[PDB]
DNA sequence: CGGCATACG
DNA sequence: CGTAT
DNA sequence: GCCG
């Protein structure tokens, strides 16, 4: 009843075991500070079976069967059951450890191994990292100037903004160039913590260079607070507020047409789907999938997409919408 | 036992 | 390493 | 942590 695999199962937005699944999320995310990528996948994979299923799990008879839950997934659900909270996830919520790690790694720039060695350095705050700015990239020195502002939920007001001055600024750069809205605002979520488009042009080779001429653009325009041939930018955006501006995240791809699927298909996540497609497409049938194709290793081909259903029906799995692909 | 998605900047 | 989904 |  419940498949394996997360793209091959719809999963709606919104769901009907929050409180599970978010305390299985604490323990993945715990798992990846402390370096387990496997414990990390396994938490996530059991979270997201959970939100696929029709209706809230009360009774622990409810996962006997379902992928991904053994014996140490089911005790936490067991206990959150029965009592309301798990001991272990409680103990990971209050660890110094836990919030110093959350607190390094949401800084745009830091990753897992930077915010480890910070920490057994003995930093734990944001200030203690703007004490020593020696010891930071010029990308971690614009998430820490920008922190408060991209701590702040994006709204769909700040997509349609930002759509309109992207979609400006590539169409001064280059006529007949499309801005496709891709990542979580796709799925239909209505906040998120950037914005990400797909940039393209309908005849192929024609947006060779595109990004820079936007970059360019955007930049003239007093638009652009950090950034980085180049095909994918990870910016930070002034946005105009009314009598004042705020910093924004947005990511900017740029893929030629015949690659347009696929990098749709990515950028539109949600990241676990997009995990759980690859392995599927791989260990499944055979074939490898990414952002720009679908290629075929024994005769060395790459599967020739019109549209996502195509890529799709062609691994065998049935057609899910955007808004049914948030594992 | 060993894999766990797969790129670009 | 960081980033992206 | 779970599973092929
Ligand atoms: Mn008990
Ligand atoms: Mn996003
Ligand atoms: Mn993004
Ligand atoms: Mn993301
Ligand atoms: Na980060």
């Amino acid at each position: 009843w419940m498949p394996a695999y997360a793209c091959q199962r719809p999963t709606p937005l919104t769901h009907h075991n929050t409180g599970l699944s978010e305390a299985l999320e604490i323990l993945a995310e715990a798992a990846g500070f402390e370096g387990s990528e496997g414990r990390l996948l396994t938490f996530c994979r059991a979270a997201s079976v959970l939100k696929a299923l029709p209706s809230p799990v009360t009774t622990l008879s409810q996962l006997q069967g379902l992928p991904h839950f053994g014996e140490h997934s089911s005790r936490v659900v067991q206990e959150l059951l029965e009592h309301g909270v798990c001991e272990e996830v409680e103990r990971v919520r209050r660890s110094e450890r836990y919030q110093t790690m959350k607190l390094f790694t949401q800084i745009f720039g830091v990753g897992v191994k930077t915010a480890d060695r910070w920490y057994r350095e003995g930093l734990r705050t944001l200030d203690d990292l703007r004490e020593q700015p020696q010891k930071l990239t010029q990308q971690q020195k614009a998430g820490l100037q920008h922190h408060q502002d991209l701590s702040t939920p994006v709204l769909r007001s700040d997509v349609d903004a930002l759509q309109q001055v992207v979609e400006e600024a590539v169409g001064q750069a280059l006529p007949g160039a499309t801005v496709t809205l891709t990542g979580g605002f796709r799925r239909g979520k209505l906040q998120g913590h950037d914005v990400d488009f797909l940039i393209t042009h309908p005849k192929e080779g024609q947006e060779a260079g595109l990004l820079p001429r936007v970059m360019c653009r955007l930049q003239d325009q007093g638009l652009i607070l950090y950034h980085q041939a180049f095909e994918r930018s990870f910016c930070i955006f002034r946005l105009p507020q009314p009598g004042s501006w705020k910093a924004v995240r947005v990511d900017l791809v740029v893929a030629p047409v015949s690659q347009f699927p696929f990098a749709l298909l990515g950028w539109t996540g949600s990241k676990l789907f997009q995990r759980e497609l690859r392995r599927f497409s791989r260990k499944e049938k055979g074939l490898w999938l990414n952002s720009h194709g679908l290629f075929d290793p024994e005769q060395k081909t790459f599967f020739q997409a019109a549209s996502e259903e195509d890529i799709f029906r062609h691994l065998g799995l049935e057609y899910l919408p955007p808004e049914q692909r948030n594992a």
